[PDB]
């Protein structure tokens, strides 16, 4: 049995005490094997030799603290090329690209949304902010209205191509309206919104737009160069497009806890970070949200930029999108009850079904450990495609095998959430 | 040479030529010197031994995500332990007492203003959120007025005792007042204000009550198991106190970007969390304000708690503390020209002087690798004691040499800040 601490110990229990019990708790108390590629998401890569790179890296680099460049310069060098370097995946000019850092995909879009606050506050002096994105965006958007105090307005798809309505959008062009949001991909469907003609409407109410390729990351990208043809535009080569998101712990294989918000000129961001000179303890200048930043993370997301080169994510690409479209094609072939969700073009992969009741569908999946995202509006579920799940042909017919179980058998929620989060400290 | 990089590699390195590269960033590029105790902050222990146990943790739980309870339940475990262990150090309420984790110390500031925005707006509908802290507090509050668009209002203190003046706050209460703050002890000088005496006036007015621990953390707490005499109240003891930000990457130990929010009872907390049932993707609730988490963090702090114990806080209060004692009579009896900033009973040790010219001072100390955070209204500089720089009997020595070649020798500055900030990509 594990040894649980309500404080802490009358005397310090040595390294090789705590290992063991490090490792009691990974064997003991069960959870989902997401090693044998069982969860869409969470886990990209988990790659044994990998993690030991950014493991090491992080042990060089444990102490850095980006708060303090004059005693970590190593790092502010490692940082200026990360951003650099997805900067370059993703066609930034240049001349005026720009970019920065950011700790999860959460902080990444709430920087692109005060960035878009401040900035329409200051050359129109909008007193009521107005933020506008699709219903298949994410809950980051929907975080920075909460907090910023933003009026977020969704705006409905289209019930074939599940897009997004690039008509009923301008119908919600307001003298108060500080920015249109485009996710590609977005997190529900994994359908990449119309993009290539969005950076176009763009141009005309002089309106930023805001790519949340937090989820495509290091392949969208990577598309191109993987061998696909038939791709529309994702990022800045549409001259419409000012800010776009992309998490690097995502399909980047970076360590946990680090994404990049990126821009088409300086003087963006520029309204994303804090300066207070006033302040008697000094004078703060936050570039984010953070003050003291783990510089180990994003060294170890350095390094793993490096050991990949661009060739790794071709081969991560081929091998994730060639996976995810194997899935696709097999409970299209197969499985006839399932029903995509729009095209997917890359690693994600949606679908729904009228015939079966996907709900307790998704939990006779659970049951036998395997975990789909549990969607909703509409009712549905998916699976991101991971190094891990990119081992596909196992879990095709799996899901077959649920289904063929499936069809052989004859008030305010908002006061809920708060009691699981409340559960996680017990 | 170090080898730089604009953009991703035409083929990955081996993870060999990486760490080579690690090191060739240390060893070349110059910095300052932490490891010799030259900083007054930013690495807290350094010990190589320490650092080991947080990497071989980090490994463990490299993917670990807190998104993901149900994948990662052990994180989940040691989180609600670390929070408890916390909780116990400011004995806050055996009973309703909660608490709550976060990145950095800044987050956990902003979270304490949600807290109080989101909790006056629901029980008096309060349109103009009105936040008021002493001038001596972190640019953690001037943070929270700016995103949630509140109303920061700063109070003078006592002259004398550098405290804050509890008379100047009564003349702020308003009807838009949310929260009270007192910071224990404050960045700039280092120094308790009255908190002992703080939990009586928040009662009378109904109002929250936030101590800023965030730089004291696991010191105010050991002052009383160092064994020093006449302490006043810096936590839950004092029935008017709130909510308690603890830093525990700074004193704690524990690795970079590590904190925690602690509160009095979970409805309170109720406030800092995020709802969002009506989102397609699903349903979000972010305890915090980020979306993924990295997991393995929080678990390197878990481990240095526990092979630290109660008894390595002390030793370690005992020897911080004790050098930043050492220090202040040093430059007390020895060093006339300097003068102590109140009366610092902590690890912290503030000064100023008008005999000589502290800027110019603080630049010569800086030209000898020698860095201390320099401080305004008044201009000053201060020493925040770490293991490191707790090898004080030298740069005692150090200063007065830096004095006595002191004495002998016969508009908007806003756009100024940014800049700096640009500079962090390149």
């Amino acid at each position: 049995q594990l040894m649980n601490f309500p404080q802490l110990p009358s005397n310090g229990i040595p390294q090789d005490d705590v290992i063991e019990e490090l490792n009691k708790l990974n064997d003991l108390i069960p959870h989902t094997q997401w090693k044998e590629g069982k969860v869409s998401g969470a886990v990209y890569h988990g790659g044994d030799d990998l993690i030991h790179l950014q493991t090491i890296a992080y042990e060089k680099y444990c102490v850095a603290n980006q708060l303090h460049p004059d005693v970590f310069p190593a790092v502010r060098k490692m940082e200026s090329e990360v951003v650099s370097m997805v900067l370059r995946m993703f066609n930034a000019p240049s001349d005026t690209g720009c970019g920065t850092t950011t700790s999860g995909g959460t902080e990444s879009l709430l920087l692109a949304c005060l960035s878009a606050k401040m900035y329409a506050l200051h050359h129109r002096g909008i007193t009521e902010p107005e933020i506008i994105a699709p219903v298949t965006a994410h809950a980051g958007f929907d975080k920075a209205a909460y907090y910023f105090g933003m009026k977020l307005r969704h705006v409905e798809l289209d019930p074939t191509t599940y897009q997004v309505d690039l008509g009923k959008v301008k119908k919600f062009i307001n003298k108060n309206t500080v920015l249109l949001v485009g996710s590609a991909p977005n997190f529900p469907h994994g359908i990449a919104d119309d993009i290539e003609g969005l950076g176009k409407i763009a141009q005309k109410y002089k309106l930023p737009l805001h790519v949340d390729s937090c989820l495509g990351s290091f392949i969208v990208s990577f598309m191109e160069k993987a061998g696909y043809k038939n791709l529309p535009l994702l990022d800045f080569r549409v001259p419409g497009v000012t800010s776009i998101s992309c998490d690097t712990h995502k399909y980047g294989f970076a360590p946990k806890g680090s994404s990049v918000i990126m821009y088409r000129n300086s003087d963006l961001r520029m309204h994303q970070y804090y300066v207070n000179p006033a302040w008697t303890g000094g004078l703060y200048g936050s570039p984010t949200l953070a003050g003291s930043r783990p510089g180990a993370i994003v060294v170890g997301c350095w390094a793993t930029m490096v050991n990949m080169g661009e060739n790794g994510y071709i081969e991560s690409c081929q091998e994730i999108v060639g996976a995810a479209m194997k899935f696709k094609k097999y409970i299209q072939e197969n499985i006839p009850d399932l029903d995509i969700m729009g095209n997917p073009r890359y690693s994600v992969i949606s679908f729904s079904s009228k015939t079966l009741n996907i709900h307790e569908l998704s939990d006779r999946l659970s049951k036998k450990g395997w975990h789909f995202n549990a969607l909703q509006k509409p009712v549905a579920l998916h699976m991101a495609f991971t190094r891990l799940s990119a081992h596909v042909v196992d879990e095709i017919c799996d899901i077959l095998r649920t289904t063929v179980q499936e069809l052989k058998s004859e008030g305010v929620a908002d006061k809920l959430i708060v009691g699981f989060l409340d559960a996680l400290y017990k």
